[PDB]
């Protein structure tokens, strides 16, 4: 057996994944999650009197509120968010999340 | 056996995936999730008196509210969001999420 | 057995993942999570009288509130957020999260 490799690679694996994003306002509220997953390989070669301009755009997020009025009560009442029971275990009994009786 | 490789590759795998995104406002609210998955390979070669301009556009997100009025109560009442029971386990018994009795 | 490699690679693995992001305001509130996952390989070669400009854009997040008024009570009442029971264990009994009786 002869095993030979040149690994000159670029890898992103399982990146930026399985995020759980919740925004639950009463009112007048902004949530921004800015999560690009970017893999860039750039090999600019410039001889003689050439020019290379490499200026790809980035992400822009703009939120503008010019006027916002709430003239009466802003109220949130949350008993729960996001109840989860995972239980990959073998032989478990009476496993409970958010039990009301 | 002879195994020979040149791995000069670019890979994104399982990136930016399985996000759980919830926006549950009473009112007057913005959620922005900016999540592009971008793989770019660029090999600009510029000889003599050439010019290369490489300026691909980025993402733009703009939200503008010029006027917004709520003249009476803004109210949210949430008993739950997003109840999940996964249970990949073997022989489990009486497994409960969000049980009301 | 002969095993030979050149590992000249760039790797991001499981980066920026499984974040649990919650914004639960009464009102008038901003949450920004800025989490790009970026892998950049750049090999600019510039001979003679060439120019290389390498200026790819970054992320911009702007939130502007010009006027915002709440003229009455802003109230949040939270019994819970995000109850979770994991229990990958063997043979556990009477395992409870957020139990009300």
């Amino acid at each position: 057996i002869i095993n030979k490799k040149l690994d000159l690679s670029n890898v992103q694996s399982k990146c930026g994944s399985k995020d759980n994003i919740k925004h639950v306002p009463g009112g007048g509220s902004v949530q921004i999650v800015y999560k690009p997953v970017d893999l860039s390989k750039v090999t600019s070669k410039c001889g003689s009197l050439g020019n290379i301009h490499h200026k790809p755009g980035g992400g822009q997020v703009e939120v503008k509120s010019e006027k916002l009025d709430f003239k009466d009560r802003v109220q949130s009442k949350i008993g729960s968010l996001d109840n989860i029971t995972h239980v990959p275990g073998g032989g478990n009994k009476k496993i409970e999340t958010h039990k009301l009786t």
